[PDB]
């Protein structure tokens, strides 16, 4: 089992990108933005006592996987589809992608490690919406029996996420 530091405080990454623009010529699987958000952890701490305590990235909006696979999963937008994870600078210590569970080592006092969340937004089809990502919490990264404490998740506040497929646009030629 596992405890945290007294005060043990969750880190929030407020998900937010300037407007995508996606278009016909996008192919399927674009990589329309990767965005980084830092993660500047505050001391928090946990400390477990069996192997069989684990860490999870988990996501939270579920909604279907994408037709993409691969960790894209849908969102509330035509043929966009997201996907989230963290790393270090420069792109180093990729987590893998949310979801995944592993085991912990006992003993080991555990701290959010400095470094960047990620999300990416992908064309996940050749038809693809506009407007607003719906808003809430997408990810919550924890230790079992602590699930309402975790170490860190992700939230899109209001309108922060927008995608505009400039098919929608209607271009006067």
């Amino acid at each position: 089992y596992c405890t945290l530091s007294s005060g043990f405080t969750t880190v929030d990454i407020s998900m937010a990108v300037g407007r995508v623009v996606v278009r016909p010529s996008d192919p399927v699987g674009k990589i329309l933005r990767k965005a980084t958000f830092p993660i500047n952890p505050n001391g928090s701490t946990l400390r477990c006592t069996s192997y069989s305590d684990t860490i999870t990235a988990a996501l939270t909006q579920n909604y279907p996987l994408s037709p993409l696979g691969n960790s894209i999963y849908s969102t509330n937008i035509p043929g966009i589809g997201i996907r989230l994870y963290r790393e270090a600078e420069n792109a180093t210590n990729f987590s893998g992608y949310y979801p995944y569970t592993r085991s912990l080592t006992p003993g080991t006092t555990y701290n959010l490690a400095q470094g960047y969340f990620v999300v990416e937004i992908v064309k996940t089809a050749d038809q693809t919406g506009s407007g607003t990502l719906v808003p809430g919490l997408y990810s919550r990264y924890y230790v079992n029996g602590h699930m309402d404490r975790p170490f860190l998740t992700s939230t899109v506040y209001g309108n922060a996420i927008t995608i505009a497929s400039s098919s929608h646009h209607h271009h006067h030629h």
